[PDB]
């Protein structure tokens, strides 16, 4: 039980200027000139009071956890709207960049893919962390060959010698969730994993829509009279044995984040023998660096 | 709405004897012989008519209040010059003892004080009283686990179906103040919240003064554009992220005593996992009783 001395940066708004709407909370486009350090840092900036505590709760998780292959938090402003900034992710998430190439991705990307977020979880399990919320939907693209997750708004810090966490009441995505977490809200990396299994069943399916047309109600009936998702077309056996594995009923039989990097990364060597695919800023960008060389 | 039956005890100044100056209005260390009661009870004795106004208005709040971690009033002696008689606090208040002491107080030490303030402020809460002057200097330390919120001169009640307090004009401490309290003069327990969020800083700091070579006309400019005091070296941030909740805009959005009550006390049970520090009378005293043993 080590003591948790990540920094907490807290910026003023003076300092950067908004540019555009990515979403609509309410998340811009814009760029962060700190302090006075010759550095323009592009940034995305999210923008009650249940919603507070919700949205600093998230500052918390995202402010104590530092991987390459996790999102970057760079600050908080505190405005009367809180707002989270973090670093810009160009491509956005990764569910729609699949879709949106779904034509033109091949095997070695898919694959990379699904090693560099085994490596973002098993980093998450390092810092006892549990994100509960693990999708295509909640990773982002900094570049296609670099991905990061993100989306820590149902994420929990397991504590000292406790190894579950006992979820209340509370809207909760389904469809990703292990059966232990939605008969009994509890929720381990296990569960995590779980969630993995159907990330990389949407990217597999270059973005289908986990049991399309199906009741969440029915979910748990189904999983349990032993049904799983379908084997996507492009997936050798080899794969799709990954997925079934992590879907497992009982949580300590699937496999741990450690082994799935092991596993997709022996696979990325030879992505053809594992996947089968047919056809296998602007204005005064002088100061500009990216936040992952911005560091303090 | 109900009826505030605090007995004011009056008291002779033949019944007590001053000793030493504590402070230069003008405090004394003494030693207050009641009625005929077999007791000794050491006491401080604060000693224009607008300073008379003051000082039984201050009398009024301080009689009204009864907590153990709360400044103590014995009773008053309306001599020329009117004479507050309270409990003598030994140590003096906590801003010095942090400075005198800095170099061998613990993180045992630090999280205790802060659950203490903050009992003492909750009950003021619960007495729908306002304080408005909360700050390391207005905290006395009875013994080195035991302190008590003092200097009620500011102190307001709120009335009936009344939840703010709307100042006039009047010298107030700006650097531990609210940003509603400053621009608005509005004051209410989220307020003195914001100051708890500064009192806890300066122990954090072992003594800082916040915003140090500052302007207080700058201040409020300052906290709009959305900057806070800095993370204190010895600060995990789960302690850092508690003083920034208390420095939101929105008053509602900051945390209630009692919440930071239970906050601090989960910390105060694993101290060195929240902070990380290096190196963690006389005459015939027979009678001597301290005031918390002395009621009626």
């Amino acid at each position: 039980e080590a003591p948790n001395q990540a920094l907490l940066r807290i910026l003023k708004e003076t300092e950067f200027k908004k540019i555009k709407v990515l979403s609509s909370g309410t998340v811009y486009k814009g760029l962060w000139i700190p302090e006075g350090e010759k550095v323009k840092i592009p940034v995305a900036i999210k923008e009650s009071p249940k919603a507070n505590k919700e949205i600093l709760d998230e500052a918390y998780v995202m402010a104590s956890v530092d991987n390459p292959h996790v999102c970057r938090l760079l600050g908080i402003c505190l405005t009367s709207t809180v707002q989270l900034i973090m670093q810009l992710m160009p491509f956005g998430c990764l569910l729609d960049y699949v879709r949106e190439h779904k034509d033109n991705i091949g095997s070695q990307y898919l694959l990379n893919w699904c090693v560099q977020i085994a490596k973002g979880m098993n980093y998450l399990e390092d810092r006892r962390l549990v994100h509960r919320d693990l999708a295509a939907r909640n990773v982002l693209v900094k570049t296609p060959q670099h991905v990061k997750i993100t989306d820590f708004g149902l994420a929990k810090l397991l504590g000292a010698e406790e190894k579950e966490y006992h979820a209340e009441g509370g809207k909760v995505p389904i469809k990703w969730m292990a059966l232990e977490s939605i008969l009994h809200r509890i929720y381990t990396h296990q569960s995590d994993v779980w969630s993995y299994g159907v990330t990389v069943w949407e990217l597999m399916t270059f973005g289908s829509k986990p049991y399309d047309g199906i009741p969440a109600s029915e979910i748990s009936s189904i999983l349990e009279k032993g049904e799983r998702l379908p084997q996507p077309p492009i997936c050798t056996i080899d794969v799709y044995m990954i997925m079934v594995k992590c879907w497992m009923i009982d949580a300590d039989s699937r496999p741990k984040f450690r082994e799935l990097i092991i596993e997709f990364s022996k696979m990325a060597r030879d992505p053809q023998r594992y996947l089968v695919i047919q056809g296998d800023d602007e204005e005064d960008m002088d100061d500009v660096v990216d936040a992952d060389e911005y560091l303090i």
